């Protein structure tokens, strides 16, 4: 499956791809301002995230640090990136099916639309200003809106044993983003789209 990951915020992110336990195609690569990188994923895989990382310095070994979603402090990520994240999700190939969402269950950094280029879905955006209307609670230091379970680490929050319902702070990121998952139990905004599409994250996808 082909993904082009678009910067179109005015200022420069580090994309990021990854499944958890290892990078889609290179991780992570500097996107600067209008900057489109073209990535390869595997049919079948589950789990997926890409996500834009904020504010990053690196050396010419790929290791550093990003204000919002650095993973591991390398450029290419092999993990998931630390919270704020706005997250682009993906499962290819499920049943016959691939299955799409951007959630705010991990924060949100910068606005994103995830949509497919390939006909038979929609897409998915969110792309409120959450972090100028970020609760005080729920502000990151190093920038972007932090969600309640990475702030207070509750099992209300976390959704622990699956055992939670919509809080304060998930009411916040759904009503600037309904179509994004604001807490682990959220009635799914995922999109169906045909087994193998190809897709498109853009970052401020509004400017």
């Amino acid at each position: 499956a082909t993904f082009e990951i678009v910067n179109r915020c005015s200022y420069t992110v580090w994309a990021a791809a990854s499944k958890g336990d290892a990078a889609l195609d290179a991780g992570g690569r500097q996107l600067n301002s209008g900057e489109s990188w073209t990535i390869n994923v595997e049919p079948g895989t589950k789990g997926g995230k890409i996500w834009a990382r904020t504010d990053c310095y690196f050396d010419d070994s790929g290791s550093g640090i990003c204000k919002t979603g650095d993973c591991g402090g390398l450029l290419r990520c092999k993990r998931f990136g630390r919270p704020p994240t706005t997250l682009a999700e993906f499962s290819l190939n499920q049943y016959g099916k691939d299955y799409i969402d951007i959630s705010n269950i991990k924060g949100f950094n910068v606005p994103m639309d995830f949509s497919p280029t390939t006909r038979g879905c929609r897409g998915v955006r969110c792309a409120a200003d959450i972090v100028g209307q970020c609760p005080a609670k729920l502000k990151a230091p190093g920038g972007g809106c932090n969600d309640a379970c990475t702030v207070f680490q509750t099992s209300e929050y976390c959704c622990t044993t699956g055992k939670c319902g919509p809080t304060e702070y998930s009411r916040f990121f759904k009503r600037l983003c309904p179509d994004a998952f604001s807490y682990v139990l959220d009635k799914p905004t995922t999109v169906t789209c045909p087994g193998s599409s190809n897709y498109r994250v853009t970052f401020c996808p509004t400017a």
